[PDB]
């Protein structure tokens, strides 16, 4: 309740990111800084809003948002969250493409398993799925967070024209699943109108042949131009590649 009940121990990313340990049980946590300073008042009954539907938020699969913080002298809101020591799985790729070392099918069918399950509880309830937002705990289990410049790889083709649409989320976890297999993004190009172009035609490389043609599949329809062609996270989650042990253990 108050950030005097908890001890910084170091910044993980910079608002700033940062590793924390309880004072009361000495439990390990992270906290987010939001400097609300220049905000105005509506923009804070925005945040709010968002903060109290973070807190909502419970599933295995979905970053844990414990509390929140006031620091009115340093106009500083502090979300309180649970730590995830394995990082993100942007710097899991970063890693691959370094170490000339693909990942894991395993490791794929975990992502997919527990990414679906996390957008079927997103889908229940009514963010941006993106490897710099999935995150890794202690015990292999995969969790969605963070609820110009640059080109919009994961850009679907309705998104493209004119989402909102389920099935367009599909198409960004295909995206996702993809570049984690082969270490990059589906459709590459310079410049949007390139990138545009290339998704419009709806071609790519298969997946790695050290992938099984079972996984290079689902990702494939995944990627179908037709929303209405790709799974749904049901027909995902029957999906004969997904077994128990992909799913989620405390
Ligand atoms: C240990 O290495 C790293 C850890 C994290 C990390 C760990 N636990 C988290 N809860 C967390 N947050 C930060 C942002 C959140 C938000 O936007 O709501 C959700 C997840 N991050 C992050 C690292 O770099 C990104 C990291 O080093 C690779
Ligand atoms: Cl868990
Ligand atoms: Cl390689
Ligand atoms: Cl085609
Ligand atoms: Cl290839």
């Amino acid at each position: 309740s108050r950030a005097e009940d908890y001890e910084v121990l170091y910044t993980i990313g910079t608002g700033r990111c940062q590793k924390i340990r309880r004072k009361s049980d000495g439990k390990i946590l992270v906290w987010k800084e939001l400097d609300y300073g220049s905000m105005t008042e509506a923009e804070k009954q925005m945040l709010v809003s968002e903060v109290n539907l973070l807190r909502e938020l419970k599933h295995p699969n979905i970053v844990r948002y414990y509390d929140r913080i006031i620091d009115r002298t340093n106009t500083t809101l502090y979300i309180v969250m649970e730590y995830c020591e394995g990082g993100d799985l942007a710097s899991v790729i970063t890693k691959g493409t370094k170490e000339r070392q693909y990942l894991d099918e395993e490791f794929v069918l975990r992502v997919m398993t527990q990414l679906t399950l996390a957008l079927k509880e997103c889908h229940r309830r009514s963010r941006d799925l993106k490897p710099a937002n999935v995150f890794l705990d202690g015990k292999q289990n995969v969790k969605l967070g963070d609820f110009f410049v640059g080109t919009p790889y994961y850009m679907s083709p309705e998104q493209m024209n004119r989402s909102y649409n389920e099935k367009s989320d599909i198409w960004s976890l295909g995206c996702l699943l993809y570049e984690l297999c082969a270490l990059m993004p589906p459709f590459t190009a310079f410049s949007q109108k390139e990138l545009a172009g290339k998704i419009r035609e709806g071609k790519f490389r298969r997946i790695p042949y050290r992938y099984s043609d079972e996984l290079n599949e689902i990702i494939t329809r995944m990627l179908n131009l037709k929303d209405y062609h790709r799974p749904s996270v049901e027909e995902i989650l029957e999906n004969p590649l997904i077994l128990e042990h992909h799913h989620h253990h405390h």
